[PDB]
Formats: C-alpha cells, structure tokens, sequence
C-alpha cells in the first residue's frame, strides 16, 4: 500500500529523505522536481505538518521558505520559539500543481485523502524518528491526516488533542495554514497572526 514499501527500516533522516527521493507511492512524484522531505533533527520536541511542499519549497528542496514560511517565522519568533526545537515537514512530500497563463506561480492543487494516506508511511516514520513531544498541524489535510477525514480545525482552535493510533502519543494541536494568513483585510489577518502565535504557545507550553 502507498509509500510503505520505499520506506526503509531505520530512523536516520538522512536516509530516509533520500529513499523519498526514489519514492512512487503516488503519481505526485512524476511532475514534482524532487522530494521535500521534513527539515530538522531528532532532538526537536516540536513537530510541525503543513499540506505539501510549495512552489518554492519544491524548488529549494526544504520545506517553508515561501511567503507563508516567512510568516510562520514571524510567528514562532513571536511566540518565543527557537528553530532548534523544530522538525517541520508536509502531510505531503511531492509538489501537486498546474499552471495558469499569465500566473507569476505554479499553482497548488489539494492532495486527494487518497494520496496523504499513500504519503502518510513517511509521516509516521518521521514521528517515530523524532519521538516529539507535540505535533502542530497547519491547515485542514495536515489535521485530517492524523485526527480523521471528518476532522475540522476551525472548531477545535487552542485544544490540546492526543488520539489512539498516533506513534508516541505526542500532544497535538491544530492551525491555520500560515499561507490562509497573507491575505485578507488587515483587522482580519492581524487577528488570525494572533490566534497562530496563541496555538503555537499552547504547543511550546505542552510538559
Ligand atoms: S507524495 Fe509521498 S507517497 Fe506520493 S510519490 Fe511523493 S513521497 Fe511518495
């Protein structure tokens, strides 16, 4: 099933994210440039999920360094939390996109259920790997790969969840997407920056 048979028998990051690289577990791998595999190491208590690797993540071979990267360091800086105790990572390893005429970016395409499910081997490597202490979930599919297809992060906001057949138990704690923060009228966006950095210390607050 999906990714599990390209997934190797250790925890070392580094070979895990280079057997993603040879990864089929879904059709995402044939249009995307190369995997994005998580960015961290196995210290970080800290675990963070967002859908997918970006047009610029699936260009810079790591994950959040577009806009909405750079808002979420301006996030974690205000919420007092250091890039050390992070390993941050995508529900998704493989860029999904089309393009339109005249856009000034490949455009991202919603995973289906069906390829996080594929996908989600290398996820719970990860986890196993790094054994954290809290997982942060950013958006609807990182949320849903680990708290169920039903799962609404609009009404679970601030909530400290943990759920069965997750590796470790780890606390979680489902966001927004930072990418839902750049646009919007400013009062709107000011507020939403506010609830990230509140969700963001409820998870650095957790033991
Ligand atoms: S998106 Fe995940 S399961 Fe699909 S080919 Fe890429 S690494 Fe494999």
């Amino acid at each position: 099933a999906g990714a599990q048979d390209f997934v190797p028998h250790t925890a070392d990051l580094a070979e895990l994210a280079a057997a993603a690289g040879e990864c089929r577990g879904c059709g995402l791998y044939r249009d995307a440039t190369q995997a994005v595999f998580g960015a961290g190491g196995r210290s970080a208590r800290i675990m963070m999920i967002g859908e997918q690797p970006g047009d610029k993540e699936d260009l810079a071979g790591l994950p959040f360094v577009g806009p909405a990267g750079r808002l979420l360091d301006r996030a974690l800086e205000a919420a007092d939390i250091d890039r050390d105790a992070l390993y941050v990572t995508n529900a998704v390893k493989h860029f999904k996109f089309t393009r339109a005429a005249g856009g000034k970016r490949r455009i991202a395409k919603t995973p289906s259920r069906t390829e996080v499910v594929a996908c989600r081997p290398w996820l719970i490597a990860e986890m196993t790997s790094v054994e954290p202490d809290v997982v942060v979930l950013l958006g609807a599919t990182a949320a849903k790969a680990l708290l169920g297809n039903d799962f609404r992060v609009t009404q679970h906001r601030g909530e400290v969840l943990h759920v069965d057949d997750v590796p470790g138990d780890p606390a979680l704690v489902a966001t927004v997407h930072p990418s839902s923060l750049l646009r919007g009228p400013k009062e709107e966006r000011e507020s939403a920056f506010a609830g990230l950095v509140d969700d963001l210390r409820v998870a650095a607050d957790v033991r």
